[PDB]
């Protein structure tokens, strides 16, 4: 799946942004879309979704996170090398002229030892080549340290001698850009270097962020295993309101819960060992933790606890997946209960993402019933959120086939309830659909076009909300359809 | 300190035991003191004793533990190489022959690739060199693995490419010994091989065992930081019987205690960090955990708890150091209190060690009053232990000067109360006293001689118990001496 990121998406992102720059100038906006804008992002499930797949192990999740950082480092080194060839201009600003002489007189500040012939070829008056030269040395380490970590678990290459954060990486790049501008070469700067900067903000150091997904009941079994071992009873047998109470006492509580001598099934171990892996790896390599089969706020707090109690210093925000009819009905109720908890609200800090499954919905109820429930499950959740001042971000689980939420991109967005998108949405691109959308250069470009053009239009100029007549009919029809199905 | 272990104690232990053999034969025993008897053992505080020395960090303890295993393997290598030169016999028993052919035909069984010039060299009918050769290969790995574990986080050299357990190291050596006996060359077996085996039982894979020692109140500080953070209360202000009651609830309980977000002073981080080090290193590298300024049973239970709550999987046995007069008086009562606790009784499993301090005693009470309280301290603790079915081992903290329990070894042991030794004792050999005892070969032999002969005699042929008249006069004089001092 990463072959696609490499072959069409990597180069296909700056090209699409540059058209937006042109599209914008054509309506009188006299500036390009700023490079710190993530107008389009990429994320993966490829080593993270374990829902009903025992073969995605904690070690797998770790491999994928490091493989990615290795692929990413490699791509950037390629891009940086091309750029060195190009930025042969001598005119630089003062803050770059100082930094360049540090790295020149010291021979790269002894970071890599690998590109050392290069540090003896470099002529004095190529300030850009010298900054980027150093960026490259640090990139090679970032790449190699990921290899050593993947093969051994440890590296002779320190952290400081490589790029640890996206900000550390951006620093010299944004410098180069500001220098070229200060010297009046904003045109040169808006060339290869603008395309590169946009890639850093877009793709970051791990290329794609990893969503983790796990079955709802799997967390229940881990927590029931804890309550049993401590002799507080069976977490499984507790009513939902009892679970919420207990969990919140614990979340607020300062005392450790998870006992090391806890007896575990292979299944409980796969779950706990997964959080363990999440806790070692850099936070910027992860997206959200997705709970498949999500049903009530317990399921969300259950993870929040398991995550904190397994040592995840900076926890992945937890997103519920409403995949069945019943759960999508009780959904905006679930979302409000979570929003109404003093603890949970300090945790999320105004941002709540939730996933809606088109796949296992149409399997539960009819196609018609599912599509309609999914409509107002979005509509209402948005309403609950707007009321509690939380920025909702809907995650759409769409497939390729029509009966899994498939269909032309702009239509699928058009058909989503008004005022429930607003510049923030996520959509799955599943299996063969990656080839459908990103197989060729032009396909990738149109795929970014479709999503971006529809999302925009949908937010500035939404579709008509349904008439009260229509709603009633859809309500009554869905029950018929669901029963017939 | 280890230079003494190397230069006199290493070769000198097997020589002393061979004298014990001969002395056994001179009283008509017709048997060698079985090589599994540790008639004399060596432990170390050098890198473990933290009392009043902040310079003994957790990291110091880790360095000392690995350094020792390195030293140990490096001595076992030199010995094994000589032994290979020696056991050139071709007669072996079936078990050795089988293993010998496995190793021979596999070119070493894939262990090191070092000493590969030796394997090609190895002729067929030299079985002892074969097993031993592999034993050597495996030793090289053991000392290297320590080097890499010391010099950096971990090593390429695996766990089962080297010796991990003393039983794994003894397996092939004992096979050799039984082979040579089976072929009627036991006379050869009692030669250099016997001397090595006795070093394996006497020194193990770490050479000497590290005693950890820490102040009493320093553990109190940790447990008060936890009860304060969790809002349980102030452990420090709790009375002794309350401390015991709380600690025992926690020890019986299965739920974790120590919060990972616990605020720590630098001292508190040196306590917990130390336990963390013990948690990692192999258990067979440590002796006990010694509590200086031990006063009441709370101190012992406090460490038993901190030890578990820091994840020390197989915990060190806890010994209290009664350094001062008031503590030596309560001492037997503390000991009885610690017994009679159904939890603590199952932990120790019939074995309890306690240290008595000869240095800090005389400072507190004065020479005569100390020396006497020390006498009946051991006497009554014996009786309590005896009543509870517990083997009391006494650790004597002596040293050079007469004012610190100094004096001739055989006389000091004579001066100790009857029936409080019974072939189980530990004594400090402090600093310069090591040169006094182990500075020369003859000195080392003479020193093992005194300790072995005094302790044996004292067990079977005790000194006299004091007459009641004498006892009363001692109690009375003790008070008078204390007050005057």
């Amino acid at each position: 799946g990463m072959s696609y990121i490499h072959e069409t998406v990597w180069k296909g992102v700056p090209k699409f942004l540059r058209r937006v720059d042109t599209a914008l100038k054509n309506i009188g906006i006299n500036e390009r879309l700023p490079y710190n804008v993530s107008l389009i992002r990429f994320s993966s499930w490829m080593g993270g979704d374990r829902d009903g797949n025992p073969r995605v192990t904690p070690e797998v999740t770790r491999d994928v996170c490091l493989l990615a950082r290795m692929m990413a480092a490699n791509l950037y080194i390629d891009q940086i090398e091309e750029l060195m060839f190009e930025l042969s201009m001598w005119r630089c600003n003062d803050e770059l002229r100082v930094r360049a002489e540090e790295l020149h007189s010291s021979s790269g500040s002894k970071v890599t030892k690998y590109y050392i012939e290069f540090w003896k070829q470099i002529p004095p008056n190529e300030p850009y080549r010298v900054i980027l030269g150093h960026v490259r040395d640090k990139l090679y380490n970032t790449r190699e340290r990921a290899r050593h970590l993947l093969a051994s678990g440890v590296s002779e290459i320190s952290a400081e001698s490589s790029f640890t954060s996206i900000e550390e990486f951006l620093e010299p790049l944004e410098l180069c850009y500001k220098s070229l501008c200060d010297c009046g070469d904003k045109a040169i700067a808006d060339g290869s270097l603008l395309d590169l900067l946009r890639q850093v903000f877009t793709f970051g150091l791990s290329l794609v962020k990893l969503d983790i997904r796990q079955e709802s009941e799997r967390h229940t079994d881990v927590i029931d295993a804890i309550t049993t071992h401590l002799g507080i009873g069976s977490y499984r047998e507790w009513s939902e309101d009892k679970r919420q109470e207990w969990l919140l006492s614990e979340l607020r509580g300062k005392r450790p819960l998870l006992p090391p001598d806890l007896p575990q099934t292979e299944e409980i171990a796969d779950v706990i060992g997964a959080f363990h892996v999440l806790a070692e790896l850099p936070p910027d390599s992860f997206g959200p933790y997705i709970i498949s089969m999500a049903t009530a706020p317990s399921d969300v707090l259950a993870v929040e606890l398991l995550q904190r109690e397994c040592g995840v210093r900076q926890p992945l925000p937890v997103v519920p997946l409403f995949e069945r009819l019943a759960d999508l009905q009780s959904a905006p109720a679930s979302v409000e209960r979570l929003f109404s908890v003093d603890w949970y609200m300090d945790r999320i800090k105004g941002k709540q993402q939730v996933m809606v499954g088109y796949s296992d919905s149409g399997k539960d109820a009819g196609r018609l019933s599912a599509a309609w429930q999914l409509y107002r499950a979005q509509e209402e959740m948005a309403q609950v959120a707007k009321r509690y001042g939380v920025k909702l971000t809907l995650f759409h689980g769409r497939g390729g086939t029509v009966g899994r939420g498939g269909g032309p991109t702009h239509l699928a967005i058009l058909s989503q309830p008004p005022d429930t998108i607003n510049g923030s949405i996520r959509v799955t691109v599943q299996g063969e659909v990656i080839e459908f959308c990103f197989g060729e250069e032009h396909l990738c470009f149109q795929t970014l076009q479709r999503f971006t053009a529809a999302t925009l239009e949908h937010g500035m100029h939404p579709p008509v909300s349904p008439k009260p007549e229509w709603r009633k009919l859809m309500d009554e029809m869905a029950v018929v359809a669901t029963e017939e199905y």
